[PDB]
């Protein structure tokens, strides 16, 4: 109900302690009202289970959901102490059931930001991380985690090397973990070769290869330096769900090349 | 102080004029009545208070113009305070001498001459005078006179046998309670602020275990207030007197009547809780007011019609049925009402509901032609005493519904109306049917039926009887199959070498029945018969594996055959065998006697006697279904709220018994049973409460969680005391069983890492402070030191033994990198080893393993460490400065955690197989794929648990596969941020247990041959923090937990390693005996 | 047949002899006096003549084919025995006078029960003399122990208080089974009761005084078979009918019928202990039951009962 207010409720969480949960920001100094209606609309759509209807608490800007002791989401604006440039905040366990929340919530804040904001793309995206619980959090920007993701490795202090943090934790949406566990993409069995004798087409993404996946000829698609990750999971929500003899299945996704994996006949 | 006051009461029925003669003298009418202050109690109506909750003097009125018919109306009030306070003084008043000429005066003068007042069974009657009308008389002043100097002479009397006068000195803070409780002004009179009210006055009669009872005590003898003591509204709801009587007598007043019509009333009239409405209807029975019908109606015995309605019974000639008639003077008030209440409950099916009928003085049950029941009054012409009449067809369940009968009556006369045990038992025969029915005495039958013979007609012996039926209670054909006595089992000779013991009852020997060892108890002529049916009727229905059973009674020689123990009596065990009496053998009797306890609690019935000399014992061998069962249900050893001889037992009462039995079975030596020896003693410290440590005291082994038990179960306060079903539930506990010891730390110390010392003490790290603190653990004494032994913090500590050179070392790798070297057997031989590049992160050692941070690996050769800055025989890099070694395990090739990788290595120290595990995310969630691995069991397959994982993962090395995941979360989901899920530690047993710690106070058992959980241990403490496996030295074997308990408390728990076992046995054991409870139960 | 055979008003019966070759015996017991009645199943006919100054308890046939003579045995109260020859009533004969009253008779020998538990046995033609004495006694019970049932089904079952006899051909005791060990079973009033009617084929059928039940008992071992529930089977069927056992018949293919004290009898298969069916209300009590042939040589029991006014009726059932 649009007519509430802003009120955010005293409610005790579990997964307390930093180690316990995901934390996710979206730093923008305002978001022209009308945004938040935009916003529930769309968060009053998740459910892990697709890939219940619990105790949701409605904050005007934002939403408690609940979910269940296991897994849960909070989704609202904040704003600090001498940092008046508003923000959004996501909480989540660090589980897998809280990553799917958060993978869901994610994208329909970004397909709002492209809804609500045609053109933006301001919002800057940070994870919030700390390496020790009790401890204060610092953030990264997520560019530059891509950057590290890149890598494979981990966070890891140049001071203090004895300090690392999974970037699978640092930022559970960047490495696809929620997937239907059929889509994960088995790096031992994507023989992609990559080389011309492969290429099958292209398109504003990147280019369309063959490879042998598992034995059989797949059509393989390459985000090509052209906002790959970002389009890459786009495609897999449209792909979730797809499901007719006319058209290409899914034969698994590959967020570490981001190359996904499709039907080729 | 000299208390000068004293009750009158004033008896008499409906009519007699008594108000008025009080008015010139001067349900219950009360009021004062200074002369010496009189509380006169002025029974108006028919207020059962004379029988429903029974220092005072008594006047009988009655109409002397109605005669002698009215004395002996007189007789059952007589004999109701005769029954109560026979010592009491009676002045019998004659009133209406205006309207009743001097023929009926001494009419009525020679009838208390011959008939009461030189007639026992009435309180002899201390003095009389006659009324001509409450004007005001001659009469009235000699009476005033009389009533005075006897209520002075009564006192004397009392002086004489009591030991008190009318001036009787009783302690003044009595007295001023009294009249604390005179100025009270409550719209509900209900008292339960009396405790405030004593704090009120300062704090007077301060003995609540004591004083506080006498107070109480006289407050309701005196007449002051009422308590009710088992009601709820009993012990914290005194209630005004005025109120009591009032309400309840207008209610009755307000024939049967649905439970819910009289709420609706009641609710308009007095809005009473609905808590305390339901005490209410509790009371109305106990104050004989109306009965409980089905659970929707009430009787309301008073006002029921006394015209007993036309009742054609089925069966006409002689034989078809049986009679008994009771031959009384005059039946006791409330005699009836009682009677019906009890007999309302007769089933012959209790081994369709009955059309029932009432006549007030009578009850038909119907159930059918086959088996009906009559009971009713019945008088004869020239036959003043007045009779009751029971009928029964003649059949087995006729004869059931007769056994019931006649047990109620003679058990209600016992408890209400002795004197009377007067009560000719008469029972009706006929040598033929069509005939009149002639009279015998049931003692006569009792003779025959010692003859055993058929009643022989004396001048014609063709003419006989079958004693059965014409009582078949007297032979006892009432009895359950099952218990029928088999003349051709029972094999007994009643010699002095089988001679177990003896009583009041009579004597018990041993005896042979059916191939088995059995008891006799024989009613060798001690008023058998009644004392055999009351034991017949207190043995069935009580059918629990915990109590000795009856295997068959038999009226032939009068004997119940009930089943032998074995092994004897605890008492002696305890006193004979130690040996038998193991840890395992002695938890399995707690839990034998305790549902003995928790089953006769239930069946409102309390014990009041558990010692060891009542505990038997069926066979010492320690995994048996039954061992322990409770004798003959139905000293020094009491609780001081009871040993104070003023108060009633209860539940509660029990309890505490039982809570020194367990201390008596804690301590095997029977340790307080020596005190007995010295019992001047021994009863007082049992009073004072004032027991000594168990462990310290008789220097026996700790046995926590049964420790406090006995703290919990032996309070002072009976309501603070656990109740037995909770006893039980506590004793039903694998935990209780297997928890040995429990060592807290001092406050404020963090150990993160231990050492025990294969040989009794541990080593004991410290991550409290931020310096090298190396502490100590004497288990032996639990004895705890420390001392700073290095600059950085310690981070591993391992024990160097070289058996060979007869010495040994405790290496300290800490934080700074550096590895000090502790001589076990000499303080001060202290050294460093070459220093690491980085921090030591694990050890273990025969070659010292030195595990890094930056992931190398140093070994050490075996002796060499034992030298100052000695280096190692080689060092491995299979790590880096990011990814440190956190484990090398081995159960002669090593495995271990490097970051993400398992690695291996031969006794050459090289690598055999790098096992990246990051392909597990293929399953599961990457964030905990994708974790440092914290520690790796090696078995069959490798389990790995990884930082800040939920899921261990089993690895098969065979073929470096992933083979399984192991939930956590999963296992305590189904339990009902404290469940963080979080895996801490793994040990493994070799007989399949796996040991989880966890985040929480929760162990995990899992079976390693089907994955899956045993039992979930927990409310440890709040944190988990290392498991080891260690052989005590004493060689047992015990898990040795330490954890956090946040205040920052810690402490080190020793568990039994056959816990894993022990929780599946008592299961099992548990279930077997309940379903045995069901059997016995079912049989009937 | 069926035959509903009415007597005079207030005639009482206390006991049946019938001419085995079609003819009934009947004793008065409407009378204060021996009279012996007969009823002539050929015509409907009905008289009666004095023989006795005590009761007649029991009558039985005495058949002499080689004599070409029958007599009428006549077991009185007194204890006498009045022998009358069915050829001519005025030809009678006397036994030697019992210990006590006569309470059972069956007849080659007369064997005679007495209420004080004795057993006379007269040789057959003894039958012809008049103050003849027996040819033995047996000593089987006492005054308080009445011998009641004669059953032989060639042994003799005898039913004499609570206890089963068997003899030999020499009379001798050749078995004995104490049945008071029945109460273990059934009930103590029931099992401890006088035994009234003795039963026999491969098993012995006991209907004790007053008793709702039949005990069963295995004459190979001397042990309780079973029971058999008379009161069960009339509370199956939907104080007229107690119940109580009056009578037991049983032919040969397991027909045991059963009279009641009431208006039913119960007719039960042996091989199976399974009730077959019941006569409804056949009169208001039945008193005893005789299997018998008529002169067409058809089998029939009589049923012997009243209809209480005491109306006697013999109904001559179609077996
Ligand atoms: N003639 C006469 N009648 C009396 C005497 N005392 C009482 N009664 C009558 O009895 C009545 C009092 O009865 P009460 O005491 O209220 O009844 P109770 O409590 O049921 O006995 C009054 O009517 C009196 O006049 C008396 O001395 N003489
Ligand atoms: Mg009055």
């Amino acid at each position: 109900p649009s007519s509430l207010s802003d009120h955010r409720p005293v409610i005790e969480l579990p997964h307390c302690e930093n180690s316990e949960i995901i934390i996710r920001l979206y730093e923008m100094p305002y978001f022209p009202m009308g945004f938040w209606s935009r916003l529930i609309n769309r968060l009053l759509e998740i459910s892990p289970y697709m890939l219940l209807r619990p105790n949701r608490m409605y904050w005007r800007q934002g939403i408690y959901l609940n979910w269940s002791p296991e897994a849960y989401c909070l989704v609202g604006s904040e704003v600090l102490d001498n940092h008046p440039e508003s923000f959004l905040k996501i909480t989540v366990p660090s589980c897998r059931k809280g990553c799917i929340l958060l993978g869901q919530v994610v994208d329909h804040i970004d397909s709002l930001m492209e809804e609500w904001f045609p053109g933006l793309l301001l919002l800057k995206k940070w994870a919030l991380y700390s390496f020790n619980d009790g401890e204060e959090h610092q953030k990264i920007l997520l560019d530059d985690l891509m950057k590290k993701a890149e890598e494979g490795d981990l966070l890891v202090n140049p001071d203090q090397p004895r300090l690392t943090i999974p970037i699978s934790q640092i930022a559970p949406d960047l490495i696809l973990a929620d997937l239907p566990r059929n889509i994960m993409l088995n790096n031992d069995e994507l023989e992609f070769e990559q080389a011309p004798e492969f290429l099958l087409g292209d398109g504003s993404f990147g280019s369309v290869y063959r490879a042998a996946y598992e034995g059989e000829e797949v059509a393989v698609k390459i985000f090509n330096k052209h906002t790959s990750l970002r389009l890459l999971r786009q495609e897999l929500v449209v792909l979730c769900h797809l499901h007719h003899p006319s058209l290409i299945s899914l034969l698994a996704a590959g967020i570490r090349p981001r190359m996904l994996v499709m039907e080729l006949a």
